[PDB]
């Protein structure tokens, strides 16, 4: 069955085994009626799942006169095709079509983080503003980047400099795309999942730390042909991530004077961010995050604020996944030869002191990010 | 006096001869609180009023502190810095200072229609959106462009295809901008104020009839530097934009419907345009869509003859054409003509006309191409 989530009070998330396969195209057609699709993806996301969607809208289309289109986009993967190029690359693209795109137009956004925030903010200011749907393919995408309608594109000066608040109208999450999402990028959003349970449920981050064997067991698995990665475990894996999709949801939907509760979904961010700002690109964006989740924990430790053991449990939960939880990871360490993390560096890097604080596994410490002595920071960083 | 006006729910604009000169700095710090300003206009428009500011800003910085501090971008005049380089370019430039200009940044949009929608569009994806003043410079934009939230840059298959709603914080319409504009600018921006005027108030209209000889000899007198161009008949002018102004930030508000009105005269103006621009200016093309529009109506048996009449009049009483045979025009598009069936091809619904201030329906009217071609046909 279908679970649906509400955003910005109103349905908007679907998620399901099998949406991208059987129930998208029927869906937009239906409930995002238009005469143009345009669906943006890179190569590797396309060539995997563009083919069975061209038919299965083909399919679709038919039951209607006149048909609507759908024209499609591939751009090159990586960070490198969100860029102010590319925004303007799929536009005059779209400018160009006999007969060129309109104010109908319905975007799918068909792809992780990039390609959701690229897609996002072309659909933002196309004509000034039209419909798109976020069809997250990655673990991040799913839990994070595809919900909250931040939109952006990066400059040579910096990460989403350039961009918009656009809401999707739908955002489509079809597990089964974790089924070919290469195993570093699966762990790797793993870092949202356990952040968002370490802050929001000491339940479900119990649920994490004993589905942690089960479901790595899965991601690692060699697929026998007939099968689909995650049969056996499906409501496990659907609960999970669920459970951290549905968090940021209730989140950003959450405001009539709230003040900074989306504050707390920067947890282990502060220090995080300062660390990807060094490491990057070599270590992913998760990575980092699972590291100043540690470093973070550690420091409401030293201010008294957080009990020994919900260190460590954070800590075993990490590794349990597959993620770093220290600078001198023996892969992080192979992949950055010659990279180091000076406290001083880092203390600048943060400084370009607010760090949301943990009192208990699924409790915050103030309602928002916490105000810390630069002096504290630089003990927990020290060697 | 300072007068004030409402768009969405509440004041925003301000209108008055001297605001740009002695009360915008003041105000903006003021209601307008931020650490940087960002001023974006053009070398003509800047080379004139730039100098003044930066003087009245830095006096009233020096009053707040730490000072606030004011930062300038001059972008080429003309339609071409509409676009995506000049966007870039501008962003580049903001995020480069030091230090890089945040979300607190206020901008400045000083300038006419293209300045405007430029500007507007910077502001509305900067980090995702930042605060702006309209400071429209142009007739057209003091009563159209500046009001409503539309922005957007060109691209070479078509105006305004990347762009934003994004409404200004403040506008504010300093009347003494009028005493620089170029006399067919400002005849062109008269193109909107009748327009408007057509479709609201006979009282309006009739205001903008006997007004026509004063207001066109202050715009085609020699003024020497130093003089004011409008003394003596600043109510009258004042009273006329406002009035325009006012009424497409009273539909603006409302809200499919009351907007199409705004769009008399467009139709068959937007058609025209799209064959005689960048000749032929938008207001000029405008004014002869409204003529024909209006026949069109007095052709359905909606408009009285004498309406059409007072519309010709009035139009030319300002120096804007009311024919396609106007020696003007026909001596600027040389090398142009508009065939009836490229009108109606580049037209691929018309606001109606039932009087002078009264449209037909309350929103655009549907008609048969027929009864459109034996009104664009000779
Ligand atoms: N609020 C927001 O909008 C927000 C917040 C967080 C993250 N982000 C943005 O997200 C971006 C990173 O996104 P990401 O971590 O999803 O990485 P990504 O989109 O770069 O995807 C990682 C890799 O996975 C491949 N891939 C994607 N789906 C696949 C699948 N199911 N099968 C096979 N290959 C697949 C891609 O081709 C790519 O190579 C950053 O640029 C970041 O700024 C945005
Ligand atoms: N909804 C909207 O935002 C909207 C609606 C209608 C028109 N427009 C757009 O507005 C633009 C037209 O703008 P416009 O007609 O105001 O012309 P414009 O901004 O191009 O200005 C015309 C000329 O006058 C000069 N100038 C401007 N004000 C001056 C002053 N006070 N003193 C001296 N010289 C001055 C300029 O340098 C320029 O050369 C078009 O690009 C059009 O698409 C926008
Ligand atoms: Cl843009
Ligand atoms: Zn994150
Ligand atoms: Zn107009």
């Amino acid at each position: 069955n279908p679970t649906k989530i509400s955003i910005l009070g109103r349905e908007s998330i679907i998620a399901d085994f099998g949406l991208w396969r059987n129930y998208v195209a029927k869906d937009l057609i239906s409930d995002c009626s238009s005469t143009t699709y345009v669906l943006v993806t890179d190569t590797n996301i396309g060539s995997i799942y563009t083919p069975s969607f061209e038919e299965a809208f083909r399919k679709r289309a038919a039951e209607i006169t006149p048909s609507p289109r759908l024209l499609i986009y591939n751009r090159p993967p990586g960070e490198v095709s969100k860029s102010r190029q590319t925004k303007a690359d799929i536009e005059d693209w779209m400018l160009s079509q006999n007969p060129p795109c309109g104010r109908d137009t319905v975007v799918i956004a068909l792809g992780g983080g990039v390609i959701g925030d690229l897609t996002g903010f072309v659909a933002s200011t196309y004509m000034r503003g039209v419909r798109y749907v976020q069809v997250p393919t990655t673990l991040l995408a799913m839990v994070d980047s595809s919900i909250g309608g931040k939109t952006a594109i990066d400059t040579p000066l910096g990460k989403n400099l350039i961009g918009a608040i656009w809401q999707p109208t739908k955002i489509y999450i079809d597990l089964e795309f974790l089924e070919t999402l290469p195993v570093r990028e699966f762990i790797n959003g793993m870092a949202e999942v356990i952040k968002t349970a370490a802050i929001s449920s000491e339940e479900e981050f119990t649920a994490l730390e004993e589905n942690a064997e089960t479901i790595l067991k899965a991601v690692r698995r060699e697929v026998t042909p007939g099968e689909h990665r995650f049969e056996g475990t499906e409501e496990i894996l659907k609960a999970r991530i669920l459970a951290s999709a549905r968090h940021k949801a209730y989140v950003v939907s959450a405001d009539e004077r709230e003040g900074g509760l989306r504050n707390l979904l920067n947890w282990g961010h502060s220090i995080g961010h300062a660390i990807e700002a060094i490491l990057t690109p070599q270590i992913l964006h998760g990575e980092c995050v699972a590291i100043g989740m540690v470093k973070e924990a550690e420091l409401a430790r030293h201010l008294g604020i957080l009990k020994g053991v919900a260190v460590s449990r954070i800590v075993k939960c990490l590794a349990a996944y597959g993620l770093p939880t220290s600078l001198k990871d023996a892969r992080i360490r192979k992949l950055t030869a010659g990279k180091h993390c000076s406290v001083d560096q880092l203390m600048f890097n943060m400084a370009l002191k607010k760090i949301v604080l943990l009192s208990a596994i699924g409790t915050p410490y103030e309602t928002r990010a916490s105000v810390v002595a630069n002096e504290d920071i630089r003990v927990v960083l020290a060697p």
